[PDB]
C-alpha cells in the first residue's frame, strides 16, 4: 500500500509526532498553524478538489502568491493521487495558456495577482480546453470554509505522479512523483545540519522548485516554515529575530541587499545559522561579512529536473571552495561525461546525475526523456569540473550554450582561452543571431586595445580550438555588464548587441 510512500501522508505523519510544533507562520498575513491545523487545511483542500472533479492523476494548476494555501493545496492534491502545476506569476498570458494547455490541467486555482492574466486567458476564442474549473482566491476561501477535514482514503504514492513543473521556444513539463520529491526532500535533510524544530524563512516563490522541496523537507524533519510572501529587504531582519529563525532560504543579491540595511549593523540574531542559497556562486566579501557576523552560508547546484537537489557546499567550505557548487548529497550521485561519452567522477564533462530525486520524464514528450538520459544517467546540458576532492565547479549552462552550424559550441571554452591572451583583462561570449549559422560566438572583450587586436585574439584561439569554436566576432568594449554580486549578465549583453546585427 503506496500510501506509506505518499507525500501528503507524510503531514499526516508529522501531525502525529508533532502535532502542535508550529507548521507555517506567515505574520503579514497573521497565520500561526501547528502541524494538525496544516494536515486539517490539507484534508479540506482534498475535500475542494474532490469536490470540482479531481482524481488521481488529474492536473490542478497553481498561480498564486505564497500562502499556507499554497502548501496545502499541494499536500491536498498529493493525498488524492492528484498532480499539481505551480506556475511562476511573473509569466505572460500565452506562457501561461502554453502550460494549461500542455499539462491538461483540469483545475485552475489563482491569486487576486494573477487575475489579469486568468482574465487574458478565459477571454480567448478558445481558451486550453481541458480546463473545467477557474478558481479565484475569494471562491477557494468560500470553499475551505465549508470543506469537512475528512482524511481522504490515500492509495496512491511512490512512483505515481505528484507534480509537473515547467523548464524552458516553449518550455518542457518536468514531472516528479511522490518518490522523487521525497528523495530530494531527504537528499537535503541528511545532507544540511537541519535540526528539529529549527524555524526556516522562505521568502522566495513556491513555485519554484527549490522552495517545493523546502517546504516537504520542513515537513518531513519537523521545521516550521517563517512565511515572507513578498521578500523585503528592510523588513526581514526583524522577521528572523522575532521569529527566532535558524536557517534562511536565499539567492546572493538578496543577502546582497540584506547586508545594506541598517538592520544588519543593528539588529542581533543568535538562533540564526545559515542560509541556504541558490544562483550563482556567493563573493568572497559577502561570505565573510556573513560570517563576522556567525552566519554562514551553504551553496550548490540542482535544476527542476532534479527537484532541487544535486550538490551542497557546506558551510564549513564556502570560503575554502569560493565558487564551487559543493560536493553530490546524500542518495545522489554527481559525475561528469566526457566528448567520449565516458562518465567520470572526476575531471571536465557534461554535468550528469544519478539519483531517485531525478524526473520521472517529461510530460508527454516521451522521445525528449530518452534522449536525456545516459544509462541511468540524466545529461544536464551543463559543463562542469570535478575536482578530486569531488567539488562541482560549473563552468557554462545549457541556456548559454551556442548552435552554430549545427555544432554546440559553449562560451566557457572560449572565454577560458581568451583570458589568457596577454592584455585582455576580461572576456564573455554570447551567441548572436545569424542568417547563416543561426547563431555565431562573439566575445566581448575588455583590453588594453593598444596591446591587443581582433585578429590576434582569434589567431591565438586557433591554437587551442577546434575551427568551429573559433568565435566569429570579436567586439571590444569598455565594460561587460555585471549585477551587485559581479555576476556577468549574458541577457545584458544579448540586449547590449542585438543592434549589432540585422
Ligand atoms: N521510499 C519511499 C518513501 C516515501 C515517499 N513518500 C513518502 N515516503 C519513496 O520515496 O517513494
Amino acid at each position: 500500500d503506496d500510501k506509506m510512500k505518499n507525500i501528503g501522508w507524510m503531514l499526516r505523519q508529522r501531525a502525529t509526532v508533532s502535532p502542535r510544533l508550529q507548521a507555517y507562520v506567515e505574520p503579514s498575513t497573521d497565520v500561526r498553524m501547528t502541524y494538525a491545523q496544516m494536515n486539517a487545511l490539507a484534508n479540506r483542500c482534498a475535500d475542494v478538489l474532490t469536490a470540482l472533479g479531481i482524481a488521481k492523476g488529474d492536473r490542478v494548476a497553481l498561480l498564486m502568491p505564497n500562502s499556507v494555501e499554497f502548501c496545502c493545496l499541494f499536500y491536498g492534491a498529493a493525498k488524492l493521487g492528484a498532480v499539481a502545476v505551480p506556475i511562476n506569476t511573473r509569466l505572460a498570458a500565452p506562457e501561461v495558456s502554453f502550460i494549461l494547455s500542455d499539462s491538461g490541467s483540469k483545475v485552475v486555482i489563482y491569486g487576486a495577482p494573477s487575475a489579469p492574466v486568468i482574465d487574458a486567458i478565459r477571454a480567448q476564442a478558445d481558451p486550453p480546453g481541458t480546463v473545467t474549473d477557474w478558481i479565484g482566491a475569494d471562491s477557494l476561501a468560500e470553499r475551505l470554509r465549508s470543506a469537512a477535514a475528512d482524511e481522504p482514503a490515500v492509495e496512491c504514492g511512490g512512483d505515481d505522479n505528484l507534480f509537473i513543473m515547467y523548464t524552458s521556444g516553449h518550455p518542457k513539463g518536468v514531472v516528479h512523483t511522490h518518490e522523487s520529491v521525497h528523495s530530494a526532500a531527504s537528499s537535503w535533510a541528511s545532507t544540511i545540519d537541519v535540526r528539529y524544530r529549527d524555524r526556516l524563512l522562505l521568502p522566495l516563490p513556491m513555485f519554484h522548485v527549490a522552495a517545493l522541496t523546502t517546504v516537504i523537507f520542513s515537513a518531513m524533519r519537523g521545521v516550521t516554515l517563517i512565511s515572507m510572501p513578498q521578500f523585503d529587504a528592510t523588513k526581514v531582519w526583524s522577521l528572523i529575530v522575532e521569529e527566532r529563525v535558524c536557517i534562511g532560504g536565499a539567492v546572493p543579491a538578496i543577502l546582497n541587499f540584506m547586508r545594506q540595511v541598517p538592520e544588519f549593523a543593528e539588529l542581533d540574531a543568535p538562533d540564526f545559522r545559515y542560509f541556504i542559497t541558490g544562483g550563482a556562486p556567493m563573493p568572497e566579501a559577502l561570505i565573510k561579512i556573513y560570517a563576522a557576523k556567525n552566519i554562514e552560508v551553504v551553496q550548490g547546484y540542482a535544476l527542476t529536473e532534479s527537484c532541487g537537489g544535486g550538490t551542497l557546499l557546506l558551510s564549513e567550505d564556502a570560503l575554502r571552495k569560493a565558487g564551487s557548487a559543493g560536493r553530490a548529497t546524500m542518495f545522489t550521485d554527481v559525475a561528469v561525461r566526457g566528448d567520449d561519452g565516458v562518465i567520470r567522477e572526476h575531471g571536465e564533462g557534461e554535468v550528469v546525475i544519478k539519483s531517485d530525486i531525478l524526473l520521472k520524464e517529461y510530460w508527454n514528450r516521451p522521445e525528449a526523456t530518452r534522449d536525456a538520459f545516459d544509462n541511468g544517467w540524466f545529461r544536464t546540458g551543463d559543463i562542469g569540473e570535478i575536482d578530486d576532492e569531488g567539488y562541482l565547479y560549473i563552468k557554462d549552462r545549457l541556456k548559454d550554450m551556442i548552435i552554430s552550424g549545427g555544432e554546440n559550441v559553449y562560451p566557457a571554452e572560449i572565454e577560458s582561452v581568451i583570458i589568457g591572451v596577454p592584455g585582455v583583462s576580461e572576456v564573455a561570449v554570447i551567441g548572436l543571431p545569424d542568417e547563416k549559422w543561426g547563431e555565431i560566438a562573439a566575445a566581448i572583450v575588455v583590453a588594453d586595445q593598444n596591446e591587443v587586436s581582433e585578429q590576434q585574439i582569434v589567431e591565438y584561439c586557433g591554437t587551442r580550438l577546434a575551427r568551429y569554436k573559433l568565435p566569429k566576432k570579436v567586439i571590444f568594449a569598455e565594460a561587460i555588464p555585471r549585477n551587485p554580486t559581479g555576476k556577468i549578465l549574458k541577457t545584458v549583453l544579448r540586449e547590449q548587441y542585438s543592434a549589432t546585427v540585422p
